[PDB]
């Protein structure tokens, strides 16, 4: 474990109320939006001052609230953990609610195609093991339809739309443990058919160790995972490169701009008096092979 990263961080989220951040995006004005257990926050991209809040009490909230930038709108979710109802909102960039709806269950991931088709990973229902990728269109953002059910003992974890007709999903064995099998699978969205599957569990190049988020990058994608590694892949799943590496277990969602990842980070670090604390922050890293290890020396 490392020291609290006051010198390196872009934005200290814990004092702003954005406790346990899970996802972060740039909007079309390059302002920053964070989805956290403490709610949804908008920050000015230049000054980092708070511009808008939809605050929540972080101890009651489910993990993996989502935030997606889509044209001139923000799409975001929250759920109270014990209720297992997800609130889906579409807002203007100034925070005006233009759509609200409710989804039975909890989510792990959400993505949207350029043409506006939304895809979610529904968490497995209590007493079930399999889970589901569902879809509906932003035009009428209700009436979710099944695109795929996981195979028994497996679960979808994260998804990413690679184009209007293509999606990638990460999979792990369910129930999941630190030695659990993992892979990436690819779907054809015109017909909801699996077209490929690559990778496997591990921390060697080309292997995945529990992806936190999958970002579209060129025609392919970059994902991070619990080992701290950012791994780039082609559209067909061919491994390309380790683009960066941070400490393990801190990173959740991230966005990419100008060859740099904007990271949501939360987890254990050592405060100035060597005390263990759970901190929340944003931090950028260049996707040129940079690493927190190297930065150290």
């Amino acid at each position: 474990m490392g020291s609290q990263r006051f010198d390196e961080m872009l934005l200290h989220l814990e004092p702003r109320g954005a406790r346990v951040p899970y996802n972060v995006v740039y909007d079309q004005d390059n302002n920053i939006w964070v989805a956290s257990k403490g709610g949804l926050y908008k920050f000015n991209g230049k000054t980092l001052r708070t511009l808008h809040e939809d605050k929540k009490f972080f101890k009651k909230m489910a993990p993996f609230p989502q935030v997606i930038s889509y044209k001139d709108r923000i799409i975001y979710t929250s759920a109270e953990f014990s209720d297992r109802t997800t609130i889906l909102r579409v807002i203007s960039l100034d925070g005006d609610v233009v759509h609200e709806s409710f989804i039975e269950g909890l989510l792990n991931s959400m993505t949207i195609t350029d043409s506006g088709d939304m895809y979610i990973v529904k968490q497995a229902e209590p007493g079930h093991r399999n889970n589901f990728i569902m879809t509906t269109h932003l035009d009428t953002p209700i009436g979710w339809d099944v695109v795929a059910e996981s195979k028994p003992g497996e679960a979808f974890s994260r998804i990413c739309a690679l184009d209007d007709k293509t999606l990638v999903a990460s999979i792990n064995d369910f129930p999941m443990n630190m030695f659990s099998k993992q892979r990436l699978v690819f779907y054809d969205l015109e017909t909801n058919t699996e077209t490929g599957s690559t990778s496997k569990a591990g921390k060697e190049p080309g292997e995945i160790f529990f992806p936190r988020f999958i970002k579209k990058y060129g025609d392919g994608f970059i994902l991070n995972d619990k080992s701290g590694r950012f791994s780039e892949f082609k559209k067909n799943g061919e491994f390309v490169a380790i683009r960066a590496r941070i400490d393990a277990f801190l990173g959740e969602g991230f966005d990419v701009k100008d060859g740099e990842a904007l990271m949501a980070l939360t987890g254990m670090v050592k405060d100035p008096n060597e005390q263990l604390i759970c901190d929340d922050w944003l931090e950028t890293i260049k996707l040129d092979g940079s690493s927190w290890k190297a930065d150290r020396e």
